[PDB]
């Protein structure tokens, strides 16, 4: 579990939405697995604008926040989960790390600022849904 708290959002992953995250939508994108509600107080996140390669993710099933280089956003081939059957997900950037279901909302995040939060995993590879291309987040 896990999410980004910038200005009067809430970013979670869509799979793990909540009821009052539906109620209070302000944008979801199934292909990306995100989700974006609104909250009554300000966070405290603020989101990276770089094409930064390298960061560090937090790992929920180690209590552990590791360094890790990822690769650019793109669209890859991810394999049928509780969440969503064998599809392509788009705006994913994938990393050598340990991931658990469970791990899925754990912040990536570089010297700018939050990159991105945990979607997917196994075999040794951890993959996160990229923020940095939602402008939006940073006003209104
Ligand atoms: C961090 O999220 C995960 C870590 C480990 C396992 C899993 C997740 C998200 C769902 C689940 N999953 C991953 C799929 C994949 N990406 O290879 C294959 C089958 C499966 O059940
Ligand atoms: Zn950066």
């Amino acid at each position: 579990s896990g999410a980004i708290y910038v200005g009067n959002y809430r970013v979670v992953n869509r799979h793990l939405a909540t009821h009052n995250d539906w109620a209070n939508l302000v944008w979801e994108d199934s292909s990306r697995d995100l989700l974006v509600s609104s909250t009554t107080a300000q966070g405290c996140d603020t989101i990276a604008r770089c094409d930064c390669q390298t960061g560090v993710y937090y790992c929920s099933s180690r209590r552990k926040h590791y360094p890790v280089s990822f690769s650019k956003p793109s669209l890859i081939f991810v394999e049928a989960s509780e969440y969503y059957p064998a599809r392509y997900q788009s705006h994913l950037m994938l990393a050598v790390g340990h991931s658990e279901p469970g791990d899925c909302g754990g912040i990536l995040r570089c010297q700018h600022g939050v990159v991105g939060i945990v979607s997917t995993g196994g075999n040794g590879l951890v993959g996160f849904a990229d923020v940095r291309d939602l402008l939006w987040l940073d006003e209104e």
